[PDB]
């Protein structure tokens, strides 16, 4: 940076602290990643100056010829990536992408069936303190109490009982592959739309490492950050038959001016995801997660579902008589960033929890491989088995520093 | 830029086109501005990498110590700027800032009273194709047919008839000062909350050039772009008694993760607005708008309300037998960017209109003064009085180029 250090010392010092923090810590938050310098440059561009309400070639302001090229680049690259008939790259966030789909097909008070929030469903999939649970009548399907895999018979029974207008599949804390074909079969039986929120797994889908929901779902929503490794924002994919209605939901329905600089950053991230090396990256993400799961099991930890098919894993800490909250706090002390996370059938509140959620996308981006996975598992074992030993925590601190340099 | 040109030639070329466009054109879109290099640097920072759901010191992810400093800088600088008891700097946009206020105090189907959209009210103030008009029962107050000033007796009568839970004041195309004391007096008479959407006038309020709605309104919403000259985003100000509820509406109510890099950019823009030279800038904005209004009247144009108290003016093109659509198109041909805009009691549809909206914030930022105002008015006169003369349009084109260099 050149101008910020002089203009705003206070903001610059805090940003610099954050930059140094990102390098020093082992980032295991499953939704986090590190974007390229190209992505950041696009977000730091003059495109923030441009009002471009509407859509490419159908804008409500003149002078949009060049931001149109940008938005179309993002939409066409998204369509290449996922095989979608239509893309909307304007959602400000995952929240707004979901909001717009609901706005498209639901009336106030309609019934929606989503994944149980305590079993891995997202806040925007019916939390009673979120617009989703306030605006619509959400019902939940669950995972098997033993396997922690989505119980597809439960999805079906809930769908047949409650007759939802819309079924939502996908999750913020589900470590196994989701069967979209089965979700669509159930949707079809009850005459519901199917929405897939692939936010967490979108980069894996792009790399052919998770089945693609696009052929099975009426609407696919996603964040552009997470495994897709793009800027913070949302996106909607859908078949051509819903394109006009989806675009109208985003604008003039729920948003106004899009963030054209962020959309530029989306296009860049999509360009990166189209490359062969992104495919290799995403495979390393999944390989690393499997290795980390296996290594944690070697340390004596129990994992929700017994492992992972994707980028993320959930440690069930009940055997260690630890809460997620305690584990999160002590790992923070040694420079490992995780989050407490409810496990299926958690006896604890969501503010305490019996689990921690871990993902490999961010460490993989930094170049961590299988050997680093073994060491991270070993450090987690050292810490969680010795929560009262400051000597053990200091050894952990040094081993973390050795990994990040 | 260093990395984008190599990584993504297609995106870079389009951004470069847009950068050159911004320099070459005379930008008179009333909602547009040019942010500083410091603001853009903050938006192009590593802060995009950080999930920070929740609030400073009350986050749902570890490692937020430094983004907390950033968010608090933004909130405290906002409170200094506007004298507000509480600020929420997380809204993704003006749309979301408004959405969250509605979510805070309204139930589905509640009555809201806002400014007539055709008289200057915004889309999010009750458009039947926007979430506002779909979710709530919007009624409208109007401006006087002669003066084009808000008819405060009409605000009162509509409020007493319809008994709204909430009254909205402020506009996207109102060229006069709004009387917030009178809005609050009417709100009080009927037991309604008062929301002021100061998006357009926020920089003028910050500079003491427009009366401050904060002392009169329960909630004040704004965009951070426009006259405030910040990054694209939203903000909510309110008294301490609504702080907890407003924060809960933004999250977990209507959003998820905030854009921490944009919030950094907000802090920077607020730092700039606190400086003496921003006050001088904002006065030049208003001076330039008054000069431009006067110069346009000298050219024979009729202005809605007979002039302006702020950054913006509306040309009533009926005397010239031109639509806003025709005027917008022909001005585009010579490199002047305006938008068609409905005028009060417009006989034309909002897709055609009888007006153009013009603001001085962007040209003022580029250093345009009173002499430049006279010349812009002279060029507009030359073009609009000679719509069928390619020779006149070419002379206009050359005079525009002379202004931008």
């Amino acid at each position: 940076m050149k101008y910020l250090p002089q203009q705003d010392p206070q903001v610059f010092a805090a940003i610099e602290q954050e930059r140094k923090r990102q390098h020093a810590k082992i980032e295991l938050i499953a939704s986090e990643n590190f974007v390229s310098r190209a992505v950041m440059e696009a977000q730091g561009s003059v495109l923030t100056n441009k009002y471009a309400q509407g859509y490419p070639g159908r804008r409500y302001y003149g002078g949009c010829e060049y931001v149109d090229i940008v938005e179309e680049l993002a939409r066409e690259r998204a369509k290449q990536l996922f095989g979608a008939e239509h893309a909307n790259v304007q959602p400000h966030s995952g929240a707004q992408a979901n909001m717009a789909v609901y706005f498209t097909v639901l009336e106030h008070g309609d019934t929606v069936l989503g994944m149980n929030l305590s079993h891995g469903g997202h806040l925007t999939h019916g939390s009673p303190v979120n617009f989703s649970g306030v605006q619509y009548n959400f019902v939940a399907y669950g995972v098997d109490p033993e396997t922690h895999v989505i119980d597809y018979d439960d999805v079906r029974e809930k769908a047949r009982l409650h007759r939802p207008k819309l079924i939502v599949a996908a999750a913020s804390a589900y470590p196994r592959i989701i069967d979209f074909a089965k979700f669509r079969e159930i949707a079809d039986e009850v005459g519901a739309y199917l929405m897939v929120d692939m936010a967490h797994i979108a980069g894996l889908v792009a790399a052919g490492l998770h089945p693609n929901p696009v052929p099975y779902a009426h609407f696919v929503t996603t964040t552009t950050h997470k495994t897709l490794r793009g800027p913070r924002g949302g996106m909607i994919l859908c078949q051509e038959q819903f394109a006009k209605q989806i675009d109208k939901a985003i604008f003039p329905g729920i948003q106004g001016g899009p963030l054209m600089h962020v959309i530029a950053a989306k296009a860049v991230a999509f360009g990166e995801a189209l490359q062969d090396d992104f495919k290799a990256y995403a495979k390393r993400v999944v390989d690393n997660a499997k290795r980390l799961a296996s290594a944690l099991q070697n340390e004596g930890f129990t994992l929700v579902s017994g492992g992972t098919d994707n980028h993320l894993l959930l440690v069930d800490l009940r055997p260690q008589q630890l809460t997620g909250k305690t584990a999160e706090k002590v790992l923070d002390e040694v420079g490992i960033t995780v989050n407490k996370n409810t496990i299926p059938y958690d006896p604890e509140s969501p503010f305490v929890t019996s689990g921690i959620r871990i993902g490999t996308a961010a460490v993989t981006t930094r170049g961590f491989g299988l050997e680093e996975m073994d060491e991270i598992a070993a450090i987690i074992g050292l810490v969680l088995k010795n929560v009262g030993s400051e000597q053990a925590l200091e050894e952990a601190r040094q081993r973390v520093a050795a990994l990040t340099d």
